């Protein structure tokens, strides 16, 4: 099992990124504000006693210089590790990393943003490639319960009975998009609501796990790497989870993939040694390993963490940390002056 | 002077207002979300023992079936009102309501939505006609040293100064519409910040009088008989605010305003009886009584206050009531029983 | 039924009240506290429109100037009333007031003082006698399944299964008196937590009513009146209340009742009107009225409210406020401004 | 400068100890409470990689078999720490602990109860002997303004001004002990108000550097050693902190030290090594190293933060941690599973 040790020091990590992250508040940029809060991250990862590789971050070594697909992160991934590290530092772990989920959110002053990541000791998360994902996340009382097999309709009906409130007062929380008109129809007609977000699928799956929050489940495609940072945060607290890959570019409806074709599409799913494209995979598949880590910042305000706030002279931040090592769910308020 | 009763039961008025609002929330109606709401208020207005007029609402009579401009609301209306009523009760005072101030926000689930209003006497709150209006909202802070004839980079100059902040942390609310582009680009170039609203730039503006909101200034052009309820807000707690009525088609740039011209619009302004139609209104022309109440109740989540909330058997408000009458900010989160 | 404005109005009794209070808070003082607490009280009680009668005070006509038992307050109970108030208004009512719950611990900077009131229709709250009282106050789901009359270790274990928690792990509120050395010892053999207390067991029984608070129960004997004003809260929240007057001095153990006998205090019972002075009253028959209405602000901190607290120009109260006629229970923080 | 991971691992070993004391909280055994605490505290900090040296503590190693002064504590105080631990790790640091500040208040039920420590380099903290202080605590705006050696209605006066509060609106935090008969009589006189405790002036010392509290000043005589760990809070935190040994018999007026005489306890001063008994320490000389860290958790309810909570198969605690090298507040509101 891994070092304690970095479930205490992730604290700092998504901290920093926020912080970073948050400068570029409401500047309309989206670039520099996943820039600030990618190289904030990693830089604050880089300082960790432990030996880590990002499976899922910003993109392949070609794409995206900083906090890339197979990166090494961490004081012990170093040839020499063996001079400054014990055993359990040692230890492989991979990381998952969103330094700021929702960039355009944080660009243009929305509420939704978080730096979030996501560990588990080495092949205990699902490295997903670049595609888009069916999502189906909800309350601990629901968890095995729903279904991402079933309809809308039937998903809300068992919704109904795990949470015991009326149908027509739960709340699916689904991302606007064209590719969700059918979708978001049918909760309507089952009765249900429907709170439209424009970005930011990762805060609306982890409000699902909270009482307090109004947020009962989350239902729609989003995208598939954000989807297995969701599954940790939901196998660590009990929620729901489960994802299925989408990749027919006639289902999704955007330009994204608009020179894109079903066919072409599945073949790089072969590549990435993906032999069952149209698998459904539990949130213990998603996030498989012995021990899991979850750590969120807020970047602008969310349901369950205030953004960063700046005054003069320093910044305030709130996180949310979750251990399976510990077994701690940890709310940490923290004042930095600098 | 009116009844003190009255800034204790309009706490209840916001809060039926925004609970019936709320049955509404993510059900993709704006039209019932706005109905719900406007019955509720209206009804809950009609057992205080008040003489109300509306001076600011749904629309004229013959647009508006409900809290129309000029409707009478309370028991004290009532021909035989000396018989149900004291002296007291009886003196007349002009009523501005917004039931669901921003209907879209609470038909998709969106932040920033609340039911508002407010009291004063006869006369003593300016009856805006249905017309856009360039607005400057600030913290006390900024009462009278920003002006909403500044330049927006002299007016961040300023409230720089005036909140001890710099200018590259004072965050600007601008309504996200082609009629801000060159401001918003301003406000960029000056160094600070914009967070941009779909809608709801009443809440906006309520967030720039107290401390705790990242919400520094509001800026641009709003509906008009908004700004008047917020204006009452502004001097109630001693915060800035300044409106000036946009007549020019040119410059709005809204299908609203497609088979508008200018001039047929200045025509319209002198109908009202207004005949300045370039001036410049400060918060104690725009709400000039001697008494001014202020009730506010979110719908969904705004920075101020929680939207509503429903469980099984009920809901919990959150609602803030402003009196000059009896100097009090009060803060009231009521659970209800079904 | 009663005039619905009272519910809202008794917000600023309270209020008036504790500020009042709060301004001889560690001034060592618990005459000064009781008089400019009892004073506030009054005074705002007799600005309401309500036809109002004391039945629980600070003791009779002669022992007491103010809010003794029979004083009339509110507007209504002028001889001329017919000319002012709406049948409505003039209907009786009767009330029982605590200006300040625990005087020591205001005029010594203790935690768990309060101003409470309750009311209720004419003959609706028991008049109880300047005697002590057995207490047994516990949580809803406690309501009717512990008992008065069992032992506490029975209590405990039938405590137990209703809030599904080990007994050891149960928090009880008793006085710290000699009279309770045998109660408290048996608390502790059973396994469970004594939280003891110098004064103010009115905010220890509704602090049962509420989860979040680490209150489970109040057991032993307290003063009568101050039950009374307990059980009309329970029985508003639904939370367990029995009380049983103690008239035997060698039970009690006070210097208060060191020149008392048993015999003459039973004989004082039976001039009172009491004919059974072993009776176990229910909630329900302490506070029997249709209607009950119950308020509370802190004036040095509790569980539930914070005490007052003052600042350049103003103080900051927070206060509770229950109606079984609107079924709302309103938590209200109030920024006043001098 | 120590190692950063230093003042992460101290919110575990904090939040441990708080839970192991609350864990006899109510049971009326305050050597439980304490052997519990000072139990989970040592065990906890046994597993950090520092060099520690406990020097302020339980007691002398003959007075107390944990946490005795001189103890060793952390992995890298091993013989063969060489094998284990880091450069930064061997750095030598000296802790002072009260794992259970205010037993008594654990074991009734009382407010003001914490688990609590500080941290700094070796030599960087006051090896207060076992002996009383006479301190002086106030706010950031007070510091070096009040002074120890002036009158309390001096300090009051100045403290007045400090903060621009009126003089009867101060709130001063005095210990209730026959000692303070005189100076709780001279604050009176002054005008301000004196909240009474019955144990725990550490939370108090504390309460004084935070806003929001009503507690503005501490004043009186307490325990040297708990003087020390306040000092590295205040140091920390920017407040005002002096304390000045207090070492006459006549002059505490207690039975600890009614066999004990002014000269006796002099001479014990010179064994100390203290040649100065009348010296006045600055919170710089208590708490003098290059770094301080400073930590705390609360048992019972205080000021800032809620007692531990437990809940059917967990707790809730919520933690206060303060360091000068990464130069953050951090509030830490944590929930475990068990
Ligand atoms: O291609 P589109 O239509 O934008 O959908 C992808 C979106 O990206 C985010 O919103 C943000 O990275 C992310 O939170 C969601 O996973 C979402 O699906
Ligand atoms: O005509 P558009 O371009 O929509 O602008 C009018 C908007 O209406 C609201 O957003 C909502 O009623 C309101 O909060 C604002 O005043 C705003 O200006
Ligand atoms: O005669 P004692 O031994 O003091 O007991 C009476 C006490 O009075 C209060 O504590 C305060 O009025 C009150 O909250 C309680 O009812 C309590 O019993
Ligand atoms: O000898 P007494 O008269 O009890 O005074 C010592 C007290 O011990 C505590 O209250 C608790 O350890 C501690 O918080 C205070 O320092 C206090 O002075
Ligand atoms: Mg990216
Ligand atoms: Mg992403
Ligand atoms: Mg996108
Ligand atoms: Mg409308
Ligand atoms: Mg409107
Ligand atoms: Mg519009
Ligand atoms: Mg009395
Ligand atoms: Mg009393
Ligand atoms: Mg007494
Ligand atoms: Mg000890
Ligand atoms: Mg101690
Ligand atoms: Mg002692």
């Amino acid at each position: 099992s891994m070092d304690n040790v970095i479930g205490l020091e992730i604290i700092e990590v998504v901290e920093q990124a926020a912080i970073a992250s948050a400068r570029w508040m409401g500047k309309g940029d989206k670039n520099m504000a996943d820039q600030a809060a990618v190289d904030a991250m990693r830089n604050r990862m880089n300082q960790i006693h432990m030996r880590g590789r990002i499976v899922i971050g910003e993109g392949e070594r070609d794409e995206a210089p900083m906090l890339y697909i197979g990166e090494e992160v961490g004081i012990c991934t170093r040839p020499d590790a063996a001079q400054y590290c014990n055993p359990e530092e040692l230890i492989e772990i991979d990381i998952a990393v969103d330094p700021c989920e929702g960039t355009n959110l944080c660009a243009y002053g929305q509420p939704g943003s978080m730096a979030v990541l996501a560990i588990s000791e080495k092949g205990g998360l699902f490295a997903a490639p670049d595609f888009y994902m069916k999502k189906l996340a909800a309350p601990p009382a629901a968890k095995g319960k729903v279904d991402i097999r079933n309809s809308a309709t039937e998903n809300l009906k068992i919704l109904s009975e795990c949470l015991d409130r009326a149908i027509d007062e739960l709340v699916v929380v689904v991302m606007k998009r064209d590719r969700h008109n059918d979708l978001i129809q049918e909760i309507r007609d089952a009765g249900a609501r429907v709170q439209l977000i424009s970005d930011g699928d990762v805060s609306a799956a982890l409000a699902c796990a909270f009482s307090g929050t109004n947020i009962h489940a989350l239902m729609g495609i989003g995208a598939a790497p954000e989807g297995v940072i969701s599954a940790a945060a939901m196998r660590a607290l009990g929620g729901h989870f489960q994802g299925q890959l989408v990749y027919d570019p006639a289902v999704v409806m955007t330009k994204e993939w608009a020179n894109r074709t079903r066919e072409g599409n599945l073949e790089e799913l072969k590549k990435a040694g993906i032999t069952d494209p149209d698998k459904v995979y539990e949130a213990e598949e998603l996030a498989s390993g012995e021990t899991v880590l979850f750590a969120a910042c807020g970047i602008t305000p969310g349901m369950l963490m205030k953004g960063v706030r700046f005054f003069k002279g320093g910044a305030r931040t709130q996180s949310l940390v979750i251990s399976t090592q510990s077994k701690t769910a940890r709310f940490v308020d923290t004042i930095h002056m600098f």
